[PDB]
């Protein structure tokens, strides 16, 4: 069965990318929205379903399709978004924040911290969610 729904409390949030300082790794600066800069690559894509502990302990979709882990080699972070099979648009869209974990209790259920809610994924197949997080820790192992 689905994994349970765990209470997420607001706390801090703070990028280094979005944070315009001298390379990752710091905290000081005010830079503005941008211009012209985002360069961006992609690892993999696997569909999975984006799902919401709603109310009474009970997950909730709010918009399934393909959705691919893209990484900024240039920007040295990491992004994660969900696009529509049928309006091909964004229908979720993750801004990965330092010290990132991966969180799995289930074979192909991984969960997350939302905006200011929480929220879970749910792949399509069991190996893609399997290939999803050993390429995360991948990444996450070769770091730098």
């Amino acid at each position: 069965d689905l994994p349970p729904p765990e209470p997420y409390v607001q706390t801090t949030k703070s990028y280094p990318s979005k944070l315009a300082r001298n390379e990752s790794r710091g905290s000081g600066s005010g830079s503005l929205f941008s211009f012209l800069g985002k360069k961006c690559v992609t690892m993999s894509s696997a569909v999975v379903q984006l799902y919401a502990a709603d109310r009474n302990c009970m997950w909730s979709k709010k918009c399934s399709g393909v959705a691919c882990l893209v990484k900024d080699n240039p920007q040295r972070s990491y992004f994660l978004r969900i696009f529509d099979i049928k309006d091909g648009k964004l229908l979720w869209e993750q801004e990965l924040y330092n010290n990132f974990v991966y969180n799995s209790p289930r074979g192909y259920f991984h969960t997350f911290a939302g905006d200011t809610c929480q929220v879970a994924l749910n792949f399509a197949n069991e190996e893609e969610a399997k290939k999803f997080r050993k390429a995360v820790t991948d990444l996450l192992g070769r770091r730098q």
